């Protein structure tokens, strides 16, 4: 009477510690009941490998916790998928990327940054890159023990000290006296739940402006940088415009637009704050996207720096009509609507096996016997993916 | 009988210390002898400020040495120009940027680097951004002083340790024994000729791989990194990308051809060498420009980071005919021929005064009274500019 459809799809990304283990649910409905088959990135199918992979009731695939000696790449680093099929057809769920991370020691360091008196200084906590995605900066702590980043999910921007949403610590108006203060960043492993203070203690090395200098970027000997950053909706972006000069310069921010060589000034309102040489955007919407330009000027000259912004939006899919009934030889239309950002590509599948059709909507001239089954619109960007399905019957 | 011309013109950038002082000289020929004035590109002419500037016996501009206190911004950091004048017309030299920097104290540091065993590690000597224009890495060395290598002195690419043109220290396939050793850099301020050792010592902190890891960037996110570099012709550039993973990934360097995104593989000849994940080009040329790419695939997955190179050639220009003799009413013009790279803009001037024409041909539909005089074609870009002079005479 009805084909298979996923009631609950597995999530895009599952990251878990060897100590933690993991569980992934897949359930689809229809009649007569669909099977539930776990499938690898390519094809074939999923077996149980005791102590590592098991399938429980409800059709849930579980990875129990394991000791480091038992780690296997083809198991733990693999990208999986769920398959549900009945007599009417088959449907594959969205791609499920599984990465297990065996618990290991690591140390976080806050290195010093060099700055001229006044202006603004910014200190970053240096986190090993390979662990970088599993660890986030929570707060910062000075010699007297003050927590600058520990209050609220949003920080007051009008004070001397501000902990940026990027985890980085921003300081307005560096004085000669504050150089005697040292700071430590606290990090927390999202899986283990362990918190640890930074190993080394960072400090500000302050150079006295005994002579004037143009704006100087972080690069050396003709080195510029274009930082392309992405942040999800409702989150908070931070745009960096690192510089040092004397006399202390002023930072004017601008925004390019689609296919333009020009720009316009940026709105400074309560939604989007600016602080010194750094711009913060709270409650990021999708329209905050597009090429941004920071320009630093003073009496002796000026320079600009480019940073581009793309706001991630959750992908989705809907096929219409969900269930279609068409005669023999008569065409039928499946249009796939979707919501999200960005979208790199869109695929199509018939009964679990993929077609080469790259367009959002697809057509069929004359309905034949082979044209009955389950179809799916696969929309995937580089970082994610999502899908829906539809049924077609003959009459 | 003849108009003004420069047989000697200053170089664009002149940098010097408070103790060193500096001189810049122009000279002019023609007939009768054109008078030589030193005028700010700001539009005003400068005279003799005692001890902080003056003019010597012949035509030249000299900045004497001075103690730190006597530093004045309006003199020591300024754009200047050289101007020749006679009854025929006027001409100006290229914009000369004079930058004086008083001797002061600074320190460099070598921060620790985090690396997965088997991967190549790159240690950086961190120097203040504002002294970056001057100081450059000379050599590295052991805890006891043993040199790992000296920058700019000869080479070889196949050894464990190699110091790159950028000044960084590269280590191939880091291992357990390396963790016990310290890496320590010496730098040289080229204006003061003084070399000092970094205040701190960097140490390699090695993590032992257990589970597999996709290729990881130096950024966490959400912030990948573009790098815009560039280098002088027949210099030595260095490309880069900071991949950290297990198992050790392989690096295939490609190059975006002109225009469209079509990729092309990079050749490794006796000149161009690739060690681990870092490409090098010795004796660079302008044709080496264009967007580059290094794709790092791994057993688990793959990722790509981009860099765009531009190699500069010295700027010059020549205007023909050197001197036109135009009859009354006939269109007569100078075309601007030149060589160099890059060129962002080109402008013109009528006997010292700016018009605002753009493309390098000036054509007027016919001559008049005022048209008689001097003309110049000024090619300009970020780092420098050059010029040429020409005349017409009504008849
Ligand atoms: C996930 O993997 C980690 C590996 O880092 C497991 O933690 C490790 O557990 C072993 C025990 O099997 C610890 O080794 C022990 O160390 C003590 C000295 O502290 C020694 O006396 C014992 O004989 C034994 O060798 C190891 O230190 C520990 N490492 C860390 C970083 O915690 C963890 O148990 C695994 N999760 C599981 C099995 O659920
Ligand atoms: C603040 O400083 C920036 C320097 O980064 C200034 O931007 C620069 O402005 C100059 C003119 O003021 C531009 O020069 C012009 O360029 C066009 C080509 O686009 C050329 O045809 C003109 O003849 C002229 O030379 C320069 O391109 C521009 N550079 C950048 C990177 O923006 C900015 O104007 C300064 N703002 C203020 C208010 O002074
Ligand atoms: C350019 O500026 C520098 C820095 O201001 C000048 O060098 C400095 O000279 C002073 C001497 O007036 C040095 O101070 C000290 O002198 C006492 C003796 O009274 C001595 O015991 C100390 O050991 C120290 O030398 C200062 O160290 C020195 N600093 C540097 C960086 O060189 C320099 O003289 C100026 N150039 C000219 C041409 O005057
Ligand atoms: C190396 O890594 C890349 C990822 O950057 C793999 O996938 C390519 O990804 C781009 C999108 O950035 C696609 O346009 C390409 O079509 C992908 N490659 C292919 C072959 O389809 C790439 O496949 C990896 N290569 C190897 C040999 O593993």
């Amino acid at each position: 009477q009805k084909g298979p459809v996923f009631l609950k799809e597995p999530t895009n990304r599952i990251d878990f510690s060897n100590s933690t283990g993991a569980e992934i649910e897949c359930k689809a409905s229809g009649n007569p009941m669909p099977e539930i088959i776990w499938i690898r990135s390519d094809g074939t199918a999923v077996g149980d490998v005791p102590g590592l992979r098991q399938i429980s009731s409800d059709g849930k695939l579980v990875f129990p916790p394991f000791r480091a000696e038992d780690y296997r790449q083809e198991v733990h680093a693999q990208v999986y998928a769920c398959l549900a099929r009945n007599q009417f057809g088959s449907i594959i769920s969205r791609d499920v990327h599984v990465r297990a991370v065996v618990q290991q020691f690591y140390e976080s360091e806050v290195n010093n940054e060099y700055v001229i008196r006044g202006n603004a200084a910014v200190l970053k906590c240096s986190i090993p890159s390979f662990v970088a995605d599993f660890v986030q900066v929570v707060s910062w702590q000075d010699e007297e023990g003050q927590l600058y980043g520990s209050l609220g999910d949003q920080q007051g921007t009008d004070g001397k000290y501000l902990v940026l949403p990027s985890g980085e610590l921003h300081i307005r108006e560096v004085g000669p006296e504050d150089g005697y203060k040292s700071y430590q960043c606290r990090t927390k492993h999202r899986l283990t739940g362990e918190t640890r203070l930074s190993a080394t203690k960072g400090r500000l090395v302050i150079t006295e402006p005994v002579g004037s200098v143009s704006p100087q970027l972080s690069g050396n000997g003709n080195q510029e940088h274009i930082t392309l950053t992405r942040v999800p909706k409702m989150g908070s972006v931070t745009l960096m415009c690192p510089a040092q000069a004397y006399p202390v310069p002023f930072f004017r921010w601008y925004k390019f637009i689609e296919g333009t060589t020009r720009k316009q000034a940026v709105v400074l309102n309560d939604r989007v704050k600016q602080v010194s040489g750094t711009l913060i955007i709270k409650d990021a919407v999708v329209e905050d996207s597009g090429k941004y330009l920071c320009v630093v000027n003073n009496s002796v000259g000026g320079e600009s720096v480019e940073t581009v912004l793309t706001v991630t939006a959750p992908l989705s899919a809907k096929i219409d009509p969900p269930t279609q009934t068409v005669d023999f030889g008569r065409p039928a239309v499946f249009t796939c609507q979707y919501t999200g950002n960005p979208i790199k590509t869109v695929s199509w599948m018939k009964d679990g096996k993929a077609i080469g059709h790259s367009e959002p909507v697809l057509r069929i001239e004359s309905v034949k016997k082979e044209d009955k089954g389950m179809y799916q619109c696969f929309v995937r960007n580089d970082q994610e993916s999502a899908e829906a399905s539809a049924e077609l019957k003959l009459g």
